């Protein structure tokens, strides 16, 4: 038959926020574009099982807007958002590449964006 519907639009390549963990880790999960937050910290989440890392040891938010990303810590362990550390009750961003060690300097985050070629 003819399925129809729609027909065809396009404004740019756009893409979308994710986080790159390394080898001998979880996949690259796709940050909420919605606006929500994304808490990492111990579970499947990031595979991480450290006493150290809290459910909610720090709070990712996926911001398209400039590809960028909020972190705020709700632990206690001091995070480091690339190079500089936090605090509790703390925030700071993340930018496309930038690190996000959710405890102990250790389970380092890298942020990334989708980008397709050609078009």
């Amino acid at each position: 038959g003819s399925s129809g519907s729609s027909g065809m639009s396009q404004l740019g390549s756009r893409g979308r926020l994710w986080l790159q963990s390394p080898t001998g880790g979880p996949p690259p999960i796709f940050l909420p574009s919605d606006g929500q937050a994304l808490v990492l910290g111990r579970g499947p989440l990031t595979q991480v099982t450290d006493r150290k890392c809290s459910r909610n040891q720090v709070e990712l938010i996926a911001d398209p807007e400039s590809r960028t990303v909020a972190v705020k810590q709700l632990g206690v362990n001091p995070s480091t958002v690339g190079v500089q550390e936090l605090k509790p009750g703390l925030s700071g961003s993340l930018s496309l590449g930038d690190v996000l060690y959710l405890v102990n300097g250790l389970y380092p985050l890298t942020l990334r964006w989708s980008g397709p070629s050609s078009g």
